[PDB]
């Protein structure tokens, strides 16, 4: 990738942005009005929401603030956990568009697999998905065992698996895996939550290309091909942090960047998490 | 309990009425203003939100629009598991304050104790407490050992412990350990999410007295001295619901209700719910 606009292109053809803005942890309203409309005005064209992120409204203001025709944007939003199962996950989607003042998503995940419900889960985006209502269809931290089961009874494959990755948890088994299954990985916390930003192996590699420890990491994401969504409410987080595409890394920074492993979580581990 | 004023005492002399509206999935503004008004209209002087329900600021509203004196009204929520930690507790019950619109709350609860955070969230609990910003502190979903835990190191012991509790689920042991513990119980789902409004054995009892098997329940719930919040979008539902006071269960009913148990959960187990 070259620029913000440039895509991955989904097993369906679907071309999702290589870059992103989350926004968990943003407070409903003006926060995530701003951050969606100054990320969209610097030229990002991929949000990452979820109904459990309490902002589905700011968001969706942004989006129509914004300025740029909403085809040209790519929306990700969740079902949550509470609302899994085939009739209150159709209904979960529904109130999901109403807040985002959207007629369709570009992409719904699963939140979570959890136990029981996460099948059932998939029948109701499966038939949304038909009905046209979403572009993709997709799956948030789901291991290889979820994965495995969900494919025995799955009419579509999921298109994306959006789990935490980052140069602490650099997912190797399950990027093998994904990519041999033409499913597309997203990094959530792809920065740690801001927790790898003092990392003297990281500001080495910043210091020599004059960036930010945060730009690369975002370029790692980048060179390992998975999609990413970084998240800053402060603007000019929101410009560093995609200004990535006027260096790149070399095999030598790649690995040591992967030498920072230590299969390690700062958040819920999709295995304990269970509902 | 002999009317919809009645109260519980707390161990810190706090009064917190027997029954209350709770408020989950009711949606922000116009429903949520509408059933706590509704309900305060009719009485109740109790009403349960979270921070993650996110209609804190259509239950404020109906506080407000109510009319009834701040000092009359119990008002609970909740600091959700993403914002467990010391700091993060602080700040989220702060904004809890700002969008219900009020100077203190009258019960703050641990959501869910999760796996390793909510010793620190108490302790910021605790200190909230000490400022005088929470009339009363607890917990919710707590397992026995939860509670011994936190008991190692708190400086307050939890005066409420909020938890799932219903006769399919009837939580025999944690209210032998309360109840010695001097540790308030209090049932959220009451009614089984709507699951158990049909149940055969408690029809028959319903039939008898001449009330609604939801009613049945709930004076089920209060026979046990178990505070309770039953939810209800509807203005006929809220008022059925408080009309429990002019009736008893007998011995035979009681043991009958009980006999229901299956250990059986509508909602997350805190053993397995590991955030
Ligand atoms: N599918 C899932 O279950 C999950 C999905 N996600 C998704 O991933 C997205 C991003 O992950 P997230 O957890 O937000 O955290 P990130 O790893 O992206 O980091 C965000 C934190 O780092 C800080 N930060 C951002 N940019 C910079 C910068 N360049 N320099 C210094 N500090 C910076 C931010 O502070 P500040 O805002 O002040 O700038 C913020 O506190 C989320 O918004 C969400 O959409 C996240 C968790 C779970
Ligand atoms: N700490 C925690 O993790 C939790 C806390 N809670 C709290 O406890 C409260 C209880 O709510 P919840 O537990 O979800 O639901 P309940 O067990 O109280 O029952 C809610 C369901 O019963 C329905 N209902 C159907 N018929 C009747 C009737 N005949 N009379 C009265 N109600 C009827 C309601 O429908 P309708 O509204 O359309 O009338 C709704 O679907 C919550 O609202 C929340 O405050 C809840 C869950 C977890």
């Amino acid at each position: 990738p070259t620029s913000l606009k440039d895509t991955v292109k989904l097993h369906n053809g679907v071309e999702m942005p290589w870059f992103g803005l989350g926004v968990f942890k943003v407070e409903n309203g003006n926060e995530a009005t701003e951050s969606v409309k100054a990320a969209i005005k610097n030229g990002y064209r991929s949000i990452d929401t979820a109904a459990i992120y309490k902002n589905e409204e700011g968001v969706g203001i942004g989006i129509k603030e914004s300025g740029v025709a909403r085809e040209e944007l790519f929306i990700t939003s969740k079902v949550w956990n509470e609302d899994q199962g085939y009739e209150t996950t159709l209904a979960a989607f529904e109130k999901s568009l109403e807040r985002l003042q959207l007629d369709y998503l570009d992409l719904y995940l699963i939140h979570w697999p959890g136990k029981d419900k996460y099948k059932d889960t998939w029948r109701a985006l499966e038939k949304l998905y038909k009905d046209g209502k979403i572009r993709a269809i997709g799956v948030s931290n789901f291991q290889v065992h979820h994965l495995e089961e969900l494919l025995k009874d799955a009419e579509i494959k999921p298109m994306v698996n959006q789990v935490e990755f980052h140069p602490r948890l650099t997912q190797k088994e399950l990027r093998d895996y994904c990519k041999g299954q033409g499913i597309q990985l997203e990094a959530w916390s792809p920065l740690m939550q801001g927790q790898l930003l003092d990392n003297e192996v990281l500001t080495q590699i910043a210091e020599k290309h004059n960036k930010s420890v945060a730009q690369v990491i975002l370029r790692w994401d980048l060179q390992h091909g998975v999609v990413t969504i970084p998240k800053s409410i402060k603007e000019h987080r929101i410009i560093e942090n995609a200004d990535i595409f006027d260096f790149e890394l070399s095999q030598e920074d790649m690995d040591k960047i992967d030498a920072l492993n230590k299969d390690e979580r700062v958040g819920p581990n999709p295995d304990e998490l269970l509902f």
